[PDB]
């Protein structure tokens, strides 16, 4: 086995602290990865604060990128030295995995959120296997189906975030909603998820692209990214503004705040036959409201989306190619921090000055 | 012009009373119909009680069938003597009508619910043009696009209800949801709309077909129509029953009670990637709730449906053909009343002994 | 009635000649248009040469734009003075028109190709009603459903071609094929139809955009319009080139030459699960070949497309909006000629120096 | 290792002969199956006659059913004693396998047709691994992803054929074409594949169900299975008959003869917007013809289909459930033979008296 450094979250709300640990060699179709850098997402934070019961203590991080250092014996599609992006955790044998919907895997809450493996064994010597990677560390063990080979022609430290927040936002528009050329789209919330979606609606051809938030600097960045219209929902009624701008209501929408009352607003601002995709979440158990009659008479659709609905092994490489061509500049949401500044990376994202932090590890 | 007898609804909640009135000859693409019989629907009742502002006084009825007596000059697809079913009111020139979605016509609330025509002119000499027919009368004026030619080989008095409640229920399953072979389906509410949907899921191939209600005799009829499972939601927790029966949650569902708290139940009982279509309505302005997280993690879809989403000129004849073949026995929901018993037809549907009344007029 | 000048095609292969004729006022839902300019298409030429039996003599032209001068009495969506684009001819009452497929109207060969109206009456005083417009004239009579209102903010002489060749090419990609973001597309033939499709695949997000032709200047223009790759099929094996460029075969394709042997090439160059749309036509009765096994084992799709499959009343305005935004520069295929140079406009398109001619009439 | 009996095909066209061989224990995610019975398909025959280059000598059979006798160590979804159906061979890691299209796996010709494994190793001690099973033997080795658990409540000897011919025919209608309620369908060729499709169109709700063949007894069985119309294409022009019966052309079709000239007939008999799925194959390299203009003006679709396009792990159990309910009586195509009568089973299928043979082995 091997010794490594990893950031541990010791208890409800505790700060990340660096600790010395050990990781074993890979078996079956497992992969041993040398981590270069790992993105930081809202979800790592909500788990520390236990608004989700991942058992503590544990090693979090779910947006890793690195270099393969060792493959197991049944590994056939990856070799030592490949550059990879580590995405969420799926079984690939159930009904949803066999029909091209891994995000809906009947083992989704157990492979990413349990805190362990299939038996209760941990691969780190302390709970691990978080989103099947536990990547706030120098070394990570993943599975072949969640390890995505990417090109060596792009700096590898910048691509971790594609395994979660960027695919989630871009995917909601491309795979789930399917925005069409010449249509109107709006993103509720202008964080890294929303702005990823805004960049993808640009790629789909939409003619009207709107962003709604409460922090002014996030609204200025949206506009610089190509939002045709920006709206401050603290100072303006957003429903009324969206309806006048789109002459009746928007064709496509994204809810990324997780706020219930903003979510009703989002269903109300849809036009006839409009669709709203739901990616943000409130506390376990919260409900939201919608006006019945307005949804039934408008023929409106309300739909739930996990990780953008695609197949990551297919979609992740498509986003890297769109970026190399100059059509999807997600590198503009990023700011790099040192490993010993990981607690400061959390703070900046919560106050809104940093859209997408990336913990440099190697 | 011509003299006729029609049932008038004089004020909030008043009883239908027979009155002598006059109807003019048809113009442009209008059609003059001799009514044989007209179905009765919940919606005629909710308009009398003004939970919807159709201006009173007026002639209601929106499920008519009859014989063409006179066509206007630009009428090209119908001739004197054809047997017809009079469906809802659409413009056929807007964006939704031109793309095959007439139920979503941008003039839907004005052609059926205004109480008049495009200018304010009434064709009956008193508000008319209700669902573009006003068919509780011996004579009705409709438009060519809402007048559907059907075969003379089936008694014409039995087909009126296809212009609304039967198409609504059958259409939600066939056109909107699209139930697939070997799947699980549930109808919340076992009235004429629900039982029409249940009969259509049988046609689509579903292997598990469930019906939930509170009146026992409606649950016995469902089962005799081929429900694999029936559930009384006064005596049993319906969510728990649906989840155990379908091993995790139903693939497809229909909400036809209009009750908000039953509607949350319906979203909760869906399985992974399930879909629930909404056709029943509460009072103008009411909202309903759903659990966020459960909808987002299950990839659930919630969708609004008006009149089954098809094109009636295409779908209505398809239902008559399925019926003649013996595959869609909607005649089992019907009971005939005389024109002078129209007030009693309302009472029986509200207490649940009569599923679908048909006022015989000729 | 009114006197006008129109170009007549007197016999198999005869030259257009200007003649003095008369046009009547509009009835029912008919529209009287003052023509500003009319595009020229390959199809006008093939009808003169009678590879299609439109009865001669007659007034052709099927890509008109103008100003409304008079509306009939049942016209409700257009007024005197609107600027319009005159598209093909559809009934709007049959099964295909009622489901959002007017291009497939069961009266398609009779409304555009018969040479007359529903009865045999001609509106021009000599066969007319060609594509329901006969627009190589100072005045044209159309129907409300084929007359598309557009903005007064764009010169009206440039938009006629949107009623046929530009919608055909752009529509095959947007409505029929549905090209997806990051995919590979190829257009066989780089004339106005192909290059319209190439511009639309740019709008849909495709990462690889290929054009194949035999005239070098058309290949240079494609590349300047944003083709990633161009291929001369006289000098290079195009199948082999397309397969190496897309690492196995293209995802989406368009056949616009009408040449059978090029069409087999097009099915062979598709990759697994690829799709090829057919818009070009050979002589009535010609067949084409495909390799069976390759289509069955690759899961390939071969599909027929008329006028881009959309709804023109919806799609035409979407293209004008994409153009105003700077995302669909179809004005680069155009060259203007005087009315008395109409015979020279035919010659230039047949030799390939002119992509899309526009006969200026007003 | 273990000793067994298996039928070997020694050379171009040789007869099956029983031989004594040996099979090894399973590794990784491999499965050791005790075979009860194996269906016989046209494809076993075409490989013996080498119209496809599977290297001889080898053990064929590709429609097996049996009992699990041993699982490898990474096997998680199957246990010793389960009853299974062995379907075709897929990788489950490529782009097509990850998006829910295993039939289109980029390793399809190598996993079923190579004659060996990934390296050239054979598991039988002589070429094996045929359709990843080689099931004309008492023991078979398969992979976990091609081994489908089914219920112990149905005799296991009857279900092998579901791993190929029955799924192919039923799947073309349910997954690939998607026949809709009240539509018209036709199957060209009334063998086990066609009649499986005919039984599935019954399940999808079609109102008109046609079967075309040249052997009279196969046409009598179709009709007894519920074909509304039967046609002998030796004695009647089938195009003309199909067009008059469906008033213009059929909505959906299946080509299962592999005959090119019958395949053009099939595209000609489609009605506006019709679709024809291609499952039968001619010799490697053969082409077929279609009329261009008729396909382009009708908006017709021609599509290639392998093994019914579904996901077998999902679809196979759906067919067994439809059968138990009494809605898909595929047991009527079957006749059982002894293992030592396997050469006679080939003869009877080629002369058409036996629709689907099943070699009883245990
Ligand atoms: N469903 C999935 O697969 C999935 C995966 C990724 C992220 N998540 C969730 O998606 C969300 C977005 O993540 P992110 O990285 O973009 O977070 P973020 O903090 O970067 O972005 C959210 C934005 O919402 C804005 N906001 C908050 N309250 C608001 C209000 N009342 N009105 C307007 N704007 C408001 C904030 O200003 C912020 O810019 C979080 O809920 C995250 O946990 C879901
Ligand atoms: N969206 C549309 O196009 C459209 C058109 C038709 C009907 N409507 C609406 O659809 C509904 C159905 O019409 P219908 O003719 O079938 O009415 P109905 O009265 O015949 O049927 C509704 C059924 O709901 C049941 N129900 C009521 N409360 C219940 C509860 N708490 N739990 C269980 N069951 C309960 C009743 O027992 C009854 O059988 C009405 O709301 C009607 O106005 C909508
Ligand atoms: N289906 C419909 O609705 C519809 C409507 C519009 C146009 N049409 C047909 O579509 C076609 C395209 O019209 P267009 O205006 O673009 O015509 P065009 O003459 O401008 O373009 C066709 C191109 O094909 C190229 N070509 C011809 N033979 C070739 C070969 N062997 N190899 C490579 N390239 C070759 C020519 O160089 C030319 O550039 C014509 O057949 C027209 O009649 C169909
Ligand atoms: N694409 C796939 O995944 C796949 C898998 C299974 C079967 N196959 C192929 O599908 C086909 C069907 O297999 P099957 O078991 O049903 O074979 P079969 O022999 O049982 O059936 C084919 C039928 O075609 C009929 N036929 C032959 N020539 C005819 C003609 N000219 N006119 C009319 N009828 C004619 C025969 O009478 C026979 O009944 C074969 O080509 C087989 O190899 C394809
Ligand atoms: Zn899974
Ligand atoms: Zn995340
Ligand atoms: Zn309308
Ligand atoms: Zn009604
Ligand atoms: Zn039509
Ligand atoms: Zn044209
Ligand atoms: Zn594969
Ligand atoms: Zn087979």
């Amino acid at each position: 086995l091997k010794d490594i450094i990893a950031a541990v979250t010791p208890c409800k709300g505790a700060d990340f602290e660096l600790q010395a640990l050990k990781i074993r060699q890979p078996q079956g179709d497992e992969v041993l990865v040398k981590v270069v850098a790992t993105g930081m997402c809202h979800t790592d934070l909500i788990v520390r604060d236990q608004k989700y019961p991942v058992p503590l203590p544990a090693v979090l991080g779910h947006e890793g990128s690195g270099i393969i250092e060792a493959i197991g014996p049944n590994v056939t599609e990856l070799q030592v030295g490949d550059h990879v992006v580590l995405s969420y955790g799926y079984c690939g044998k159930c009904t949803q995995c066999n029909t091209g919907n891994p995000a809906y895997c009947s083992e989704f809450f157990g492979r990413n959120f349990s805190g362990a493996d299939s038996e209760g064994n941990h691969a780190l010597c302390v709970n691990d296997h978080f989103f099947a990677q536990s990547s706030f560390a120098t070394y990570a063990l993943s599975r072949e189906n969640n390890t995505v080979k990417v090109t060596k022609d792009v700096p590898i430290e910048l691509l971790g975030p594609l395994g979660c927040g960027i695919q989630t936002g871009a995917g909601a528009c491309i795979n789930a909603l399917k925005v069409t050329p010449a249509s109107s789209f709006v993103t509720w919330g202008a964080g890294a998820v929303g702005l990823s979606a805004l960049l993808a609606a640009k790629v789909c051809g939409a003619s009207i692209i709107i962003a709604v938030d409460i922090v002014e600097s996030r609204l200025e960045l949206a506009k610089q990214l190509g939002a045709t219209h920006v709206i401050n929902s603290k100072t303006q009624d957003p429903v009324a503004a969206i309806k006048e701008i789109t002459d009746g209501g928007v064709n496509f929408a994204l809810e990324s705040t997780g706020s219930p009352e903003i979510l009703k607003q989002g269903v109300d601002a849809l036009g006839i036959l409009g669709k709203i995709a739901v990616v943000g979440a409130p506390q376990l158990g919260t409900t939201a409201q919608f006006d019945v009659n307005d949804l039934l008479l408008g023929g409106k659709t309300i739909l739930g989306v996990v990780e953008g609905s695609g197949s990551p092994k297919k979609f992740i490489p498509e986003l890297v190619r769109l970026y190399q061509q100059g059509k999807f500049p997600f590198d503009q949401l990023v700011k790099f921090y040192a490993f010993d500044e990981i607690n400061q990376a959390a703070i900046d994202s919560r106050k809104g000055i940093t859209l997408k932090p990336i913990i440099k590890i190697a």
